[PDB]
């Protein structure tokens, strides 16, 4: 047997051993042909009229094996001068097999074409098109930059606030940790501010959900755009101060709606609280230590099959794949969740909201049960995202293997999928969903019921996903509180976002602040992160408390911890477990102070969130929004205003006993001493109970009680 897929697995950042590299070579470029033939004596390629012998021998070694890196054959062809038909011939000891015919046509960049870049006016120069005998594959062009211009945008970015001088792209991808290092993101947008020292600033939005690429050098920003059948790039230009630029973008693509004030309280989470007994124990500990918590997220609550039913629930399977009502279920005294309604009622009685984990995947690995009945219904009734050949797409991912994706691009399937969860909101009164994932769709030719293909639709999937569960909540009369890592243009309108997965390190802390700031510049209002990281050994006391203190000043304050295989000791990120692990007796009392102060801030955050939604001036706000013409702000990229009145300066390094903050024009008050402070550079002591925060003097009368 021998396998060759020209596009391969279509990992956006990597290549599989079975594919053509590159998939679309430039004329003059050689091409690498991989093939997987685990058992073969010899493998040759018939390339045009030639014959090319294949040799014996990015993607992790472990991932590569799964795709058959062992037994992978490859050869480099002569440079492509023209379209070439090719196939492969292989045999085991005199038993031969031949693949089908593949064709590859070389492409070239030209300024000659019927294609247009529309909407950029005099800002756009150097328009070119990547063309082959197949058609026009990509557009490319240049936006003129001036001196002192910064590029801030592109969705959620973990490496830098200002992207000028960097190469980056916009495509939805799950990068597991180290997002800043790799320069990747769960939540890209083809949009950015161009904001500069003197002249009136501006911004642009490339209107596509197809992949886009960015690079800047000198005075030009180069923009490359993947195309569909129509060789047209529609480019929106917005003019004004940064807030007015953002308003233009959000007027076009969508905007947050006011969420309930309770989202501004502390969110508690950890993956290993997998039973009623554990969730109630952890929340009881919060209560007994007098650390206020406003929401609990339960990630493993479910049967771990369909992920729409409480673990150990007892019910008659619906063979037809129809949704269950609440009364279908019995809960056994000895089960993982003997009485989930009683648990939730008690949490609600204490003023704590309950959030349940979700994934947009239907496991195919089971032959029987509700999960198998539903998967079969998905295929039968057309609820699954499809391949080009009409079979259902299978998660080409590494976990939840070969799972189907519900096609959330259309209303009937959003209805069908969410209907299975309806009893969770209507009977159990669940307050929200952590809608995790949504990055799973890989291929250019995938087919969505809304008529889009994968090159267009795959980036939109997490938007549809968030929206679907937002709408479920709405339909039950509740606020659309979804909690998502992944998104794209338009995600602004749906729920809450968190920065995704990271280790517990100062580097991740800094990357996370940048993620929040960049997301906010693009209209993502309610944003948070796992404070001091969820992955690996429990954070040390200093990182945890620096993280906790800054996070009390961020839109969403949340802690979380990764699955540890239920080993001991625990990897919980709870304040008390961190105290226990570190042996540091400052951790609980100081975290409590931060959390208690946080509680007092909820009316401020609520008012400021409302202003952000009304004026588009961001909630977690880079200084360039209010001070575009102050050059000094760019030397302090981790500083921000929380709403109009407060300037925050997170302590991002270990060992710091003092910290310096740059206060822009206007009058300021140090919130810890109530003393006036002059604008400009200010240095103060930073013991663990302090993160530098300054209030606009005119409004200090309103904020003083919070800090009293």
């Amino acid at each position: 047997m021998i396998k060759h897929r020209p596009h391969g697995i279509e990992h956006p950042y990597a290549v599989s051993p079975d594919q053509r590299v590159p998939v679309l070579p430039l004329a003059g470029e050689p091409v690498l042909l991989g093939v997987v033939a685990p058992e073969a004596d010899r493998v040759v390629c018939e390339w045009g009229t030639l014959e090319l012998p294949l040799s014996a021998t990015h993607l992790s070694e472990a991932q590569a094996k799964s795709l058959g890196a062992d037994g992978a054959w490859s050869v480099q062809t002569p440079p492509l001068a023209e379209p070439v038909k090719y196939r492969f011939h292989a045999h085991r000891g005199g038993a031969a097999e031949s693949t089908e015919w593949f064709e590859v046509s070389p492409a070239v960049w030209t300024a000659d074409g019927v294609g247009e870049v529309r909407g950029g006016g005099e800002r756009v120069r150097g328009v070119e098109w990547l063309v082959s005998s197949q058609g026009v594959h990509r557009g490319r062009f240049r936006l003129q930059l001036q001196d002192g211009d910064r590029l801030v945008g592109f969705g959620e970015r973990y490496d830098a606030l200002d992207q000028r001088g960097r190469e980056l792209d916009a495509v939805v991808f799950e990068q597991y940790k180290a997002q800043g290092v790799h320069g990747r993101t769960y939540l890209p947008m083809p949009f950015a501010h161009v904001v500069g020292a003197d002249g009136n600033g501006w911004g642009f939005h490339v209107r596509t959900s197809r992949r886009t690429w960015y690079s800047s050098a000198g005075n030009e920003l180069t923009v490359e755009v993947a195309l569909g059948d129509e060789p047209v790039v529609d480019l929106a230009i917005y003019e004004g101060d940064p807030a007015t630029v953002l308003t233009g973008f959000l007027d076009e693509v969508g905007r947050a709606e006011e969420l309930p004030g309770w989202v501004f309280r502390l969110w508690a989470s950890g993956n290993e609280w997998n039973t009623q007994q554990l969730v109630t124990a952890r929340m009881d500990t919060h209560r007994d230590l007098a650390i206020p918590v406003g929401a609990v997220v339960i990630e493993a609550w479910s049967d771990e099959q369909g992920i729409t039913i409480w673990r150990d629930a007892v019910y008659a399977v619906t063979e037809d794949g129809s949704a269950h009502r609440a009364e279908d279920f019995s809960y056994r005294p000895d089960g993982a969740w003997p009485d989930p309604k009683a648990m939730i009622d008690e949490l609600h009685a204490r003023g704590i909201k309950v959030i349940l984990w979700q994934i947009p995947l239907q496991k195919t690995e089971f032959s029987t049960g509700q999960v198998a009945a539903d998967a079969a219904a998905m295929v039968r009734d057309g609820h699954a995202v499809l391949e080009a050949d009409g079979t259902a797409y299978r998660n080409r991912g590494w976990w939840f293997p070969q799972a189907l994706m519900p096609d959330l691009s259309v209303q009937r399937t959003r209805d069908w999928w969410t209907e299975k969860r309806r009893y969770l909101v209507e009977h159990f009164d669940v307050d929200g969903f952590k809608t995790a994932g949504g990055e799973h769709a890989w291929g250019h030719d995938l087919v969505y019921a809304d008529g889009r293909k994968g090159d267009e639709g795959n980036n939109l999937y997490p938007v549809h996903y968030a929206r679907a569960f937002g709408d479920l909540l709405r339909s039950a009369g509740k606020a659309p509180v979804t909690f998502s890592r992944a998104g794209f243009t338009g995600s602004q309108a749906h729920g809450i976002f968190w920065a995704g997965d990271e280790d517990s390190t100062w580097q991740a802390f800094r990357s996370s602040v940048t993620a929040g700031l960049t997301a906010a510049s693009c209209g993502i209002v309610y944003w948070g992160w796992d404070l001091a990281g969820f992955s690996g050994p429990v954070p040390d006391a200093e990182l945890y408390l620096r993280a906790a203190a800054a996070s009390a000043f961020m839109p969403i304050m949340q802690y979380h911890s990764e699955f540890n295989h239920h080993q001991l000791p625990l990897r919980d990120r709870t304040p008390w477990h961190v105290a226990e692990t570190t042996g540091d007796d400052r951790v609980v009392p100081l975290f409590r102070r931060f959390a208690t102060l946080r509680e007092s801030l909820v009316p401020y955050l609520t008012e400021q969130a409302a202003r952000t939604i009304a004026t588009d001036r961001p909630l977690m706000r880079p200084l360039f929004f209010d001070h575009e013409n102050d050059p000094e702000i760019w030397n302090h990229p981790y500083q921000y205003l929380l709403g109009d009145e407060l300037l925050i300066n997170p302590v991002l390094e270990p060992g710091a006993t003092t910290w310096t903050t740059y206060l822009p024009a206007g009058e300021w008050i140090d919130v810890w001493t109530g003393d006036r402070v002059p604008s400009g550079l200010v240095t103060r002591d930073v013991p663990l109970e302090v993160v530098p925060v300054y209030c606009r003097a005119s409004r200090w009368s309103e904020l003083q009680p919070v800090f009293s």
